[PDB]
């Protein structure tokens, strides 16, 4: 039904070289903080709770930016609502 | 306001080691096949159209899986509605 997604971008220092692995450690990093509130990553890249309540999703995005090391490393939160969601395998 | 959002993950061939650039250019050519039904990717992973029609939106569903090499190459497809989209700088 209707869920509640936070995504982000993280801070990029070396635009030469990908860093895959310096990525996957951060998502697992911001991922322990979020878990706390019930947002876990998709197969995708989208942090996601299916309970809507608003207090919780503030006390998540305070956790988020109160960490000095999520600031310094994160470069854009986003919340989003997401109402409907479909897999197509056709 | 509201939008579509297509998300997708790509096959993965080699689980020993990450390949960041093929994962661009996957990326960079699913987004030519969904920019002709103005779907355009975020500063993420999502393809948004704040262009609500349903029409357009299953016509670009069509677009993938009608090419042969989109299956063979993408194992989840999935459409979300967003109805809300907040930037935290807080």
């Amino acid at each position: 039904a209707a869920m509640y997604a936070i995504a982000f971008d993280l801070v990029v220092k070396d635009t030469q070289d990908y860093h895959p692995k310096g990525v996957q450690e951060a998502y697992t990093d911001i991922g322990a903080v979020l878990a706390k509130f019930g947002f876990v990553r998709t197969q995708g890249s989208l942090y996601t709770n299916m309970n809507e309540d608003m207090a919780n999703l503030f006390q998540a995005m305070n956790a988020l930016k109160q960490l000095a090391w999520i600031s310094q490393s994160v470069r854009d939160i986003r919340a989003f609502r997401i109402e409907q969601w479909s897999d197509f395998t056709d």
